[PDB]
């Protein structure tokens, strides 16, 4: 489980949008700048810039 350090609009089809203090859990981290995530407070799923959280 990470945390969202600042807010994220997805730019694509296949990014997840986040708001800072979102928790989220991580699905995909085989890439290094991209993960993938899921939305522990919207249910929602995407990429994410790996960046953008921290683990709490």
């Amino acid at each position: 489980t990470f945390v969202a350090l600042y807010d994220y609009v997805a730019s694509g089809e296949t990014d997840l949008s986040f708001k800072k203090g979102e928790r989220l859990q991580i699905v995909n981290n085989t890439e290094g700048d991209w993960w993938l995530a899921h939305s522990l407070t919207t249910g929602q799923t995407g990429y994410i810039p790996s960046n953008y959280v921290a683990p709490s």
